[PDB]
Parts: C-alpha cells; structure tokens; sequence
C-alpha cells in the first residue's frame, strides 16, 4: 500500500503520483518535488539522455529524454513507451528486446495480448508457458528470467530461488 | 510492497503481473489465473463492451474492449490509454475530462508533460497548482478534486479531509 522507493516501485493507478514518502495521491504535496513516478510536475528524464533509462508508468520517452504522453512524446522520434510506431523487436531486429517485458510478436513487433503473446511469441510476458531446465534440452529462457526447478519461466522467489537452473536466479 | 486489491490496487512496474494474492512477478503464477494487473495471460476487458471501463498499467482499450499494446489495441478504433490518436478534450471536447488524471492542453489534447500540463492546463494532473475555495471566488476544482482547507486541488488525506471546501472531500 506503499510506492516508489517504499513499496518496491510500486505504481499508483491512474497517474497518481507517489511523494517522496511513498504514498499515492494527486497534487503539489504528491506531484510537487521529490515525485518518484505517476504524474510528476516535473517530468523524468529517459531514453538516451538519461542513460538507457526507460519511463515509468507505460510513458512514451520523448525524443528529447522526457517522459509523457501525447503527439509531442508518443509521436515522431519517441524512443521508448507505447511509441505511436510500431517498436520492431526479435529475430528480425537482430535479437531486440522489447522495453518494459513487452512481447514480440511472431512478425517483430511490440505489444501485449494475445497477438503479440499467443502463439510464435518470441521474448517477454509470452504466455504460451514455453519450457526450460535439464527438462528442455538445456534451452534458457528469454529476457534473462528465472528458469524454475519445475522448468517454467518467470520471475519470482518460486521461479529465481532454489531450484533454479538458469536466469536471474536469487545468488 | 503488495499490488491489486491487497495494496490498494498499485501497480507493479515493468508491466510485472500481479497474482491473485498481490504479488509481483512473472510467470503463469503470477500471469496466468487471478492476475489482476500488469500483462495478465488473459486481457482485461474495457471500453464500451465493459462498462466504461479504462484498462491498468495505462494500456490502450481496443476496439473491441480488449486492454494491450501495439499497432492491434492502440491502432484504429483504440477506445482509452495512449491511444495512438490524439484524445480531444476540454471546452472544445464539450468539457470532456482526460482519462486516468491525463493533462487537457490549452487546445484539448489529452497528456502529460509540460506541453499539456504547463499553462493552459484545462483539467487533470495540471501543474499550474490553480486555486480554490472561498479563497479562491468559490471556484471548485475538476475532475472532482479535492479543494483543501488551504485552498489547493489534490486527492489524498490532506486534501479530501477535513478543512476540504468541495470536490470528493472524505465524508
Ligand atoms: C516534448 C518534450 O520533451 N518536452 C520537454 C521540453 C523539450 O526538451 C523541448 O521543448 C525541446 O526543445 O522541454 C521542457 O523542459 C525544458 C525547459 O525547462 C526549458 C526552460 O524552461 O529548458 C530546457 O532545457 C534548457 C535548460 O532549462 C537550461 O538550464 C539549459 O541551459 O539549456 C537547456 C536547453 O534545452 C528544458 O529541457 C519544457 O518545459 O519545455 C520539458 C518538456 O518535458
Ligand atoms: C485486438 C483485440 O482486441 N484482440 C482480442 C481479440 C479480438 O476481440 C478479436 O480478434 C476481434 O475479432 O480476441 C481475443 O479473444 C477472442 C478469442 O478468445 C476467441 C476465441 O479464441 O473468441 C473471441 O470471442 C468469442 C468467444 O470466444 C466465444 O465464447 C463467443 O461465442 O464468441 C466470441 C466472438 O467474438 C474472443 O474475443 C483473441 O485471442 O483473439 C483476445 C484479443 O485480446
């Protein structure tokens, strides 16, 4: 019930703003200073200009290293977010990771749901369960995620802790 | 540290899908049945065909009521989120309130950022810290904010309690 710093980067819903504190709510006391993500008066910095470093919140970097949303971020020269043109990523994009465990879709492209998900996903939140392990003819799991003792991929203390055979796991 | 309806619904970050029991990871534990935010396996509905219904993590609505990313849900016929056209709003939208505390720009686009939330600010997560109250001509805020006992638009404790003039004053 806590964000940012506070509740391990939790996200407020609907943009509320998380203080410097760690709670959520609307306003300067929240989106004044020390703003920690939501909407900050003062937009972060992102994308080249601030170190690779991506948006919080789903926001789209603009070209200029800044966080938001509309034409002026999302639009043209936006690198990173939900980008008004389509992110290429995978196989075709030579091994591209989409940002933010977004799934690349069969074709490479970015997205979440069952088109970008579902069958022939190739890396991030794919929920076609794909298998890992001693179990899977030695095949790692994408996105450096924790290969489970049970081989599945994820992310986790069940799926990085004991028991896991390759990935982020706990050390 | 908890997510959904355990941790009054934050969110988790990096799209990391909350389980049944507010928890963040990735994995069919977390994605897969229960999930409540974050890139759950199964889409959440929205838009029209759920009620009027936004979608979490700040995700597109499709057209058909669906909540994701890519081309597919932010595309054409896109109904909330970072839709990839502009979401008009403000006295030029007939009043029309930004979705998910988004900045109405003095031209009645929908974002965040200085661009949108700077001067001009119409409605929604402004920055232009604008007044209220008896203090202020007896002007009440928008999007049913709270207007403190000094005068000031935000949702929280501070704003919505007590000393709270008008907007969704805790009662
Ligand atoms: C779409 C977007 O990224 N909007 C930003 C913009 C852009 O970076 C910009 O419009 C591209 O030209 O800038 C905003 O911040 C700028 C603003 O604070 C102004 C002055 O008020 O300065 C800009 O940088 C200055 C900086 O202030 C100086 O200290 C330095 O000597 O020079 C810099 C030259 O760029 C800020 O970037 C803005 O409010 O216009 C923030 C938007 O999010
Ligand atoms: C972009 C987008 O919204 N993608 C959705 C799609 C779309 O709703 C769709 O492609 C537009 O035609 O649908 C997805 O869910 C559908 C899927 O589960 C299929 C069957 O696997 O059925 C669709 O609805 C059926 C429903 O299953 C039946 O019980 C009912 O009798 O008829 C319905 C007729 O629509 C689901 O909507 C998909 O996976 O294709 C989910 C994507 O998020």
């Amino acid at each position: 019930q806590r964000c940012g710093e506070q509740g391990s980067n939790m996200e407020c819903p609907n943009n509320l703003c998380c203080s410097q504190y760690g709670y959520c709510g609307m306003g300067g006391d929240y989106c004044g200073k020390g703003c920690q993500n939501g909407a900050c008066w003062t937009s972060k910095r992102c994308g080249s200009q601030a170190g690779g470093a991506t948006c919080t919140n789903n926001q789209c970097c603009s070209q200029y290293g800044y966080c938001g949303f509309g034409a002026e971020y999302c639009g043209a020269g936006c690198q990173g977010g939900p980008c008004r043109a389509d992110i290429k990523c995978g196989s075709q994009a030579g091994g591209k990771l989409c940002p933010n465990n977004l799934c690349c879709s069969q074709w490479g492209f970015c997205g979440l749901g069952s088109e970008f998900c579902g069958g022939g996903c190739q890396s991030g939140a794919c929920s076609t369960d794909k298998p890992c392990g001693k179990d899977a003819g030695g095949r790692v799991c994408t996105n450096n995620y924790c290969c489970s003792k049970w081989g599945s991929c994820g992310i986790g203390p069940g799926y990085c802790g004991a028991g896991c055979q390759s990935g982020g796991c706990d050390g």
